[PDB]
C-alpha cells in the first residue's frame, strides 16, 4: 500500500497483461484499483483485460463487457487528455456492435466530444469516418447526432463537419416522433370523448398536451429561424414554425392559451409588418385584430393584402 508498491504492482499487472494472461490481469488490476480508489492505468488494464476475457455465453459477455465498458469511461473521465484510455475505449465501440446500443446513444457522442478536444491537440479522420459509419449503419441515433451537431455542444465546436441543416433535421425528427407518439395516445383517449359534444376536436386536442409540454421543439425552431439568414428559407421555416405554433395553440388548455396567444399575435403582426409570404400570417392577422367599427379598420394594408393574394377568398 505505497507509491512504489502501486507502481511495481501496476508493472506486474501490465507485464502480465502483455503476456495475454487476461484472467490474471483482471485479477491483479482490481487489487491496485482497490488499493488506490482511482488509477488511470489500472482502469484501462481492467477494461481491456475484461473485454478480451472470453465469453462462454451472451449473458456473461454482456455483463463482462458492460463492466469493461464502465472502467474505460471512468478512466477517460479521470484523465481528460490521456489518449490511451480513449483510443482504447473507442476500439471497444468498433469491436463490439452492442457497445453503442447498450450505452446511452447520447453518452456516445458525449464521449466523442471529449475525445475530439484531446485529439485536436495531439493529432482525426478515424473518428469522423467511424462515427459517420455509425450514423449510416444505425439509423435510430439520428436523434442524437443532430442534437449535438446543433450549435452549442462540445461536438459542435469539436467536429461540425452546416449546423443550420443539422439542426433543421432534428426539428423534423422530433416533430415526427411527437406526431407518431400522439397517434398511439389517440386511440384510447378519443373513446372517452362523446360523439357530439361540440368541443370534440378540442377535447381530443387537449389530451395531446402531455407530449407537447415536455417537447422543447419551439425554441429549437426559433434558433433555426435566426441562424438561417437566407431570405427564402428563413421565410419558409418561419411559415412552418407559425403552423407549429398555432398547432400548439390548438393543443394547449384555455388558461395557457391566452397567455401564449399574445406571443403568436405579436409574431403574426411582426410578419405582416414585413409582408411575409405566408398567407396564414396575413389571414390570422386580419381575423385576430378586432375592430370597433368596420369603418375604422386599416385600408391600405388590406388593399396590399388583396393585391398580394387575389386568390385568397
Amino acid at each position: 500500500d505505497s507509491m512504489s508498491d502501486i507502481k511495481q504492482l501496476l508493472k506486474e499487472a501490465k507485464q502480465e497483461l502483455t503476456n495475454r494472461d487476461y484472467e490474471e490481469t483482471i485479477e491483479i488490476s482490481e487489487k491496485v484499483l482497490k488499493l488506490d480508489p482511482d488509477n488511470y492505468f489500472a482502469h484501462i488494464f481492467l477494461g481491456k483485460a475484461l473485454s478480451s476475457l472470453p465469453a462462454s455465453n451472451n449473458v456473461s459477455s454482456n455483463r463482462n463487457l458492460e463492466r469493461a465498458t464502465n472502467h474505460y469511461v471512468s478512466a477517460a473521465k479521470l484523465v481528460p487528455d490521456n489518449l490511451l484510455a480513449w483510443k482504447g475505449l473507442f476500439l471497444l465501440f468498433r469491436t463490439t456492435e452492442v457497445v453503442p446500443d447498450i450505452l446511452s446513444y447520447d453518452e456516445y457522442f458525449d464521449l466523442c466530444g471529449q475525445y475530439a478536444d484531446a485529439l485536436l491537440k495531439q493529432e482525426q479522420v478515424e473518428l469522423i469516418n467511424d462515427i459517420k459509419l455509425l450514423k449510416k449503419t444505425h439509423p435510430d441515433c439520428q436523434k442524437a447526432f443532430y442534437q449535438h451537431l446543433k450549435p452549442g455542444s462540445l461536438m459542435a465546436e469539436t467536429i461540425g463537419r452546416t449546423p443550420q441543416d443539422a439542426l433543421l433535421n432534428l426539428i423534423k425528427i422530433l416533430s415526427n416522433i411527437e406526431t407518431t407518439e400522439i397517434g398511439k395516445t389517440l386511440s384510447q383517449n378519443r373513446l372517452k370523448l362523446k360523439a357530439s359534444d361540440p368541443d370534440y376536436q378540442i377535447k381530443l386536442n387537449s389530451f395531446s398536451w402531455e407530449i407537447i409540454k415536455n417537447s422543447e421543439i419551439d425554441q429549437l425552431y426559433n434558433q433555426l429561424v435566426n441562424i438561417l439568414a437566407d431570405d427564402q428559407k428563413r421565410s419558409e421555416i418561419e411559415n412552418q414554425w407559425l403552423e407549429y405554433r398555432i398547432k400548439v395553440l390548438k393543443s394547449m388548455p384555455l388558461d395557457v392559451k391566452k397567455d401564449f396567444f399574445t406571443k403568436v399575435k405579436e409574431m403574426v403582426e411582426d410578419m405582416v409588418l414585413v409582408n411575409h409570404q405566408s398567407l396564414l400570417a396575413w389571414q390570422k392577422y386580419f381575423e385576430w385584430t378586432d375592430y370597433e367599427d368596420l369603418d375604422n379598420m386599416d385600408a391600405p394594408l388590406i388593399i396590399k393584402y388583396f393585391k398580394k393574394f387575389p386568390k385568397d377568398p
